[PDB]
Protein backbone atom coordinates (compact mmCIF):
# COMPACT_ATOMS: atom_id res chain seq x y z
CA UNK A 1 0.00 0.00 0.00
CA UNK A 2 1.41 3.63 -0.60
CA UNK A 3 -0.47 6.83 1.28
CA UNK A 4 -0.54 10.66 0.26
CA UNK A 5 0.50 13.21 2.15
CA UNK A 6 -0.92 14.51 5.43
CA UNK A 7 -2.66 17.88 5.71
CA UNK A 8 -0.61 20.38 7.17
CA UNK A 9 -0.27 24.13 8.28
CA UNK A 10 1.94 26.18 6.48
CA UNK A 11 2.53 29.61 7.71
CA UNK A 12 0.95 33.30 6.42
CA UNK A 13 0.74 36.87 7.34
CA UNK A 14 -2.41 38.73 7.57
CA UNK A 15 -2.97 41.26 4.75
CA UNK A 16 -6.36 42.36 5.84
CA UNK A 17 -9.53 40.88 7.09
CA UNK A 18 -11.94 41.31 4.35
CA UNK A 19 -15.45 39.58 5.84
CA UNK A 20 -17.07 36.49 8.20
CA UNK A 21 -15.83 33.96 5.63
CA UNK A 22 -12.46 36.25 3.56
CA UNK A 23 -9.41 37.31 4.79
CA UNK A 24 -6.42 38.19 2.54
CA UNK A 25 -2.82 36.88 3.43
CA UNK A 26 0.59 37.35 2.71
CA UNK A 27 1.36 33.66 1.16
CA UNK A 28 4.89 32.93 0.15
CA UNK A 29 5.65 36.06 -0.02
CA UNK A 30 2.48 36.68 -2.53
CA UNK A 31 -1.05 38.06 -1.56
CA UNK A 32 -3.84 35.42 -2.37
CA UNK A 33 -7.45 36.29 -0.42
CA UNK A 34 -8.39 33.00 0.62
CA UNK A 35 -11.94 31.95 1.06
CA UNK A 36 -12.74 29.91 4.71
CA UNK A 37 -13.59 25.95 3.57
CA UNK A 38 -16.78 24.96 4.71
CA UNK A 39 -18.87 27.73 5.91
CA UNK A 40 -21.06 30.41 5.20
CA UNK A 41 -21.66 33.47 7.05
CA UNK A 42 -24.54 36.14 6.79
CA UNK A 43 -23.34 38.88 4.27
CA UNK A 44 -22.42 42.32 5.65
CA UNK A 45 -26.24 43.39 4.69
CA UNK A 46 -28.27 40.81 5.98
CA UNK A 47 -28.87 40.31 9.92
CA UNK A 48 -25.31 38.57 11.84
CA UNK A 49 -23.11 39.95 8.91
CA UNK A 50 -21.42 42.48 10.64
CA UNK A 51 -21.25 40.46 13.57
CA UNK A 52 -19.31 37.66 11.60
CA UNK A 53 -16.78 40.01 9.85
CA UNK A 54 -16.10 41.10 13.24
CA UNK A 55 -15.33 37.82 14.76
CA UNK A 56 -13.09 36.78 11.61
CA UNK A 57 -11.48 40.41 11.95
CA UNK A 58 -10.68 40.18 15.74
CA UNK A 59 -9.51 36.00 15.46
CA UNK A 60 -7.01 36.84 12.71
CA UNK A 61 -6.25 40.44 13.57
CA UNK A 62 -5.17 39.44 17.25
CA UNK A 63 -3.43 36.73 16.42
CA UNK A 64 0.40 35.96 16.45
CA UNK A 65 0.63 33.37 14.21
CA UNK A 66 -1.50 32.90 11.38
CA UNK A 67 -1.64 29.67 9.28
CA UNK A 68 -3.08 27.86 5.55
CA UNK A 69 -3.94 24.37 5.65
CA UNK A 70 -5.22 23.36 2.34
CA UNK A 71 -7.57 20.43 2.09
CA UNK A 72 -7.32 16.85 -0.32
CA UNK A 73 -9.05 17.95 -3.11
CA UNK A 74 -9.30 21.86 -5.18
CA UNK A 75 -7.20 24.65 -4.30
CA UNK A 76 -8.88 27.83 -5.75
CA UNK A 77 -12.27 28.36 -6.15
CA UNK A 78 -13.94 29.81 -9.27
CA UNK A 79 -13.38 33.21 -8.48
CA UNK A 80 -9.77 32.60 -8.05
CA UNK A 81 -10.02 32.54 -4.34
CA UNK A 82 -8.05 30.07 -2.12
CA UNK A 83 -9.92 27.33 -0.10
CA UNK A 84 -8.02 26.60 2.93
CA UNK A 85 -9.11 26.12 6.88
CA UNK A 86 -6.94 29.35 8.55
CA UNK A 87 -5.91 29.14 12.15
CA UNK A 88 -5.46 32.17 14.28
CA UNK A 89 -2.87 31.34 17.03
CA UNK A 90 -3.70 26.91 17.02
CA UNK A 91 -7.49 27.45 16.89
CA UNK A 92 -9.42 27.54 13.77
CA UNK A 93 -11.21 30.36 12.18
CA UNK A 94 -13.74 28.00 10.44
CA UNK A 95 -15.11 26.11 13.46
CA UNK A 96 -14.99 29.15 15.56
CA UNK A 97 -17.25 31.13 13.13
CA UNK A 98 -19.89 27.79 13.15
CA UNK A 99 -19.28 27.34 17.28
CA UNK A 100 -20.63 31.30 17.72
CA UNK A 101 -23.41 30.67 15.58
CA UNK A 102 -22.24 33.48 12.76
CA UNK A 103 -21.56 30.73 9.81
CA UNK A 104 -23.49 27.48 9.24
CA UNK A 105 -21.98 24.85 7.46
CA UNK A 106 -21.89 25.02 3.71
CA UNK A 107 -20.40 24.47 0.18
CA UNK A 108 -19.42 20.88 1.38
CA UNK A 109 -17.50 19.19 -1.61
CA UNK A 110 -16.73 15.59 -0.97
CA UNK A 111 -13.21 16.36 -2.68
CA UNK A 112 -12.65 19.03 0.21
CA UNK A 113 -14.63 17.68 3.23
CA UNK A 114 -11.73 16.69 5.89
CA UNK A 115 -13.00 18.56 8.48
CA UNK A 116 -16.66 18.12 8.19
CA UNK A 117 -17.73 16.27 11.04
CA UNK A 118 -15.33 18.84 13.43
CA UNK A 119 -17.43 21.62 12.11
CA UNK A 120 -21.12 19.70 12.24
CA UNK A 121 -20.37 19.30 15.57
CA UNK A 122 -19.56 22.70 16.23
CA UNK A 123 -23.08 23.36 14.68
CA UNK A 124 -25.14 21.36 16.86
CA UNK A 125 -23.85 22.97 19.80
CA UNK A 126 -24.37 26.35 18.34
CA UNK A 127 -27.81 25.45 17.05
CA UNK A 128 -28.18 23.53 20.86
CA UNK A 129 -27.39 27.03 22.21
CA UNK A 130 -29.64 28.93 19.87
CA UNK A 131 -26.95 31.28 18.86
CA UNK A 132 -27.35 34.19 16.44
CA UNK A 133 -28.18 32.32 13.30
CA UNK A 134 -29.86 29.40 15.21
CA UNK A 135 -31.75 31.90 17.85
CA UNK A 136 -34.99 31.83 16.09
C1 LIG B 1 -16.58 27.55 0.45
C2 LIG B 1 -16.61 27.62 -1.07
C3 LIG B 1 -17.19 28.71 -1.76
N1 LIG B 1 -17.18 28.70 -3.13
C4 LIG B 1 -17.82 29.75 -3.92
C5 LIG B 1 -19.28 29.36 -4.24
C6 LIG B 1 -19.94 30.73 -4.18
O1 LIG B 1 -20.08 31.29 -5.49
P1 LIG B 1 -21.49 31.12 -6.32
O2 LIG B 1 -22.57 31.64 -5.38
O3 LIG B 1 -21.20 31.92 -7.63
O4 LIG B 1 -21.45 29.71 -6.72
C7 LIG B 1 -18.99 31.65 -3.46
C8 LIG B 1 -19.56 32.22 -2.18
O5 LIG B 1 -18.65 33.11 -1.63
P2 LIG B 1 -19.09 34.18 -0.53
O6 LIG B 1 -19.98 33.33 0.36
O7 LIG B 1 -17.84 34.77 -0.10
O8 LIG B 1 -19.94 35.23 -1.28
O9 LIG B 1 -17.86 30.84 -3.06
C9 LIG B 1 -16.59 27.64 -3.82
O10 LIG B 1 -16.65 27.64 -5.10
N2 LIG B 1 -16.09 26.59 -3.19
C10 LIG B 1 -16.06 26.50 -1.81
O11 LIG B 1 -15.56 25.50 -1.22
Amino acid sequence: ATSTKKLHKEPATLIKAIDGNTVKLMYKGQPMTFRLLLVDTPEFNEKYGPEASAFTKKMVENAKKIEVEFDKGQRTDKYGRGLAYIYADGKMVNEALVRQGLAKVAYVYKGNNTHEQLLRKAEAQAKKEKLNIWSE
